[PDB]
């Protein structure tokens, strides 16, 4: 799988487990269509969102539901989500790794791009 | 005004000027209307974008257009933009984005 | 002044008010001497603490006290506080610490 | 293994690879003594420090050499080192990963403690 989605919770100091992760591709009629889903696993990873075959050079967004997790664990959140928008590029084989880390009112996304 | 809007660069260590801001609000009909937008200044922050009466309650998404700001100094970044969506239910927001080419953090102070 | 240290909570979005933040240098035996001290104000900022005669080149460290903080706010935290180390070569350093309980991360933005 | 260290560039999008790494802890004179050291790997991440056995309850310090990997990459940094200090605490197994996040004038620490 070239796309991996990693969630980390900076209170608890743990993987943010049971986080959806919802992911879009830009249409040429300029809107989202949905692409890939699921819920982070035990090690706040998600793998198997795509395949090297389904994911081609594109506009993509990930929307990663923080808002639920946060309420989930009792604490008032300010963000309604995390995006991260990005145009995939092949160059040579790639895997990206999209990790956020996320606090109530705070959040930070990083990509590790690899061969 | 309840909303500003800092900028820096985790790079340079600088301010991050001249960075396009683009405010929405959600409609009605769910979809995104245009509320604001300007640029920053020398010192990374946006100031006047709306006002104590426009400034309802609502859904709001602040764009920066980190993609141009990271293509004027040579550098091709990942993301497209930064994003922040949050619900209003009032106050003074500030949102502060720190920007690297790669990576990207926001927070939000609310004060009163 | 040529040294501000700010510091805010990611957890309540706010500023982190009253933290201890303490200033050393590096003496020539190569050990840490004391050189300021101080606690952030209500906006989190903590002014102030040197001067330019006072501010020579150096390597500098500011130690600021999370541990203390997140204890008053009922949680117990990772790290003992957030460090900076960092070497003046000559401006105005801005040293800005962004807390979570199991995470920090800081930056420094610098003008002239 | 009860303690790891990740470094990642976020200039790069990329581990950063061959990061020094050293780890002290406290001494009853209240001074800092070495205890284990290492590089970071290819997948920017540094395992083996340390041992359950050895790794006792205590103050421990993680420094991790950022101003060497920025000026082997030619981009002039501010923090002469990034350092993590923290207590670890016996309470049910424990594993550490020390997870760090590089730009040249800013760097980001966080602790990921799992069962
Ligand atoms: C924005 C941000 C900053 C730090 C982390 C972070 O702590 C982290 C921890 C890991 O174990 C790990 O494997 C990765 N990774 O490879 O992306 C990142 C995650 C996200
Ligand atoms: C996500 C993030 C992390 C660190 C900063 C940050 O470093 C910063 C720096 C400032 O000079 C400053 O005035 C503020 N602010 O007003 O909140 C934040 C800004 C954003």
């Amino acid at each position: 799988c070239p796309l991996m989605v990693k969630v980390l919770d900076a209170v608890r100091g743990s993987p943010a487990i049971n986080v959806a992760v919802h992911v879009f591709r830009k249409a040429a009629d300029d809107t989202w269509e949905p692409f890939a889903s699921g819920k982070t696993s035990e090690s706040g990873e998600l793998h198997g969102l795509t395949t090297e075959e389904e994911f081609v050079e594109g506009i993509y967004k990930v929307e990663i539901d923080t808002k639920s997790y946060w309420k989930a664990l009792g604490i008032s959140p300010f963000h309604e989500h995390a995006e991260v928008v990005f145009t995939s590029n092949d160059s040579g084989p790639r895997r990206y790794t999209i990790a956020a880390l996320l606090s109530p009112y705070s959040y930070s996304t990083t990509a590790v791009v690899t061969n």
